[PDB]
């Protein structure tokens, strides 16, 4: 579990928003395992705007965080989980480290900001969900 807060948004693995979220919803997207709400508090994580590709993510199965090398935003298959059939999923980032199911929604981030957050796994695989391309979260 875990959520990204930035000003009024919140931002969670889609698979795993409540129904609050849906209530509140201001985007969603299946294919990038993404839904965006609206908080009445402000947050305080900053989103980065970069092509880092060096970063740490937090595992909640180890409850550590790693430094971890990751590729850029891509369209890659992923295999069947209990929340997706096996699929390509849009915008993935991955790494060599360690996630199990409930790790989904740990941060990544780089010098700039938040990056993402895990969205899939396996074998010695992290994926993240990027969020550095909406620029949005940033305003209004
Ligand atoms: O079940 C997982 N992800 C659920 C969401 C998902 C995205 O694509 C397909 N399902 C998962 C599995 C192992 C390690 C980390 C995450
Ligand atoms: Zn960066």
């Amino acid at each position: 579990s875990g959520a990204i807060y930035v000003g009024n948004y919140r931002v969670v693995n889609r698979h795993l928003a409540t129904h609050n979220d849906w209530a509140n919803l201001v985007w969603e997207d299946s294919s990038r395992d993404l839904l965006v709400s609206s908080t009445t508090a402000q947050g305080c994580d900053t989103i980065a705007r970069c092509d880092c590709q060096t970063g740490v993510y937090y595992c909640s199965s180890r409850r550590k965080h790693y430094p971890v090398s990751f590729s850029k935003p891509s369209l890659i298959f992923v295999e069947a989980s209990e929340y997706y059939p096996a699929r390509y999923q849009s915008h993935l980032m991955l790494a060599v480290g360690h996630s199990e199911p409930g790790d989904c929604g740990g941060i990544l981030r780089c010098q700039h900001g938040v990056v993402g957050i895990v969205s899939t796994g396996g074998n010695g695989l992290v994926g993240f969900a990027d969020v550095r391309d909406l620029l949005w979260l940033d305003e209004e």
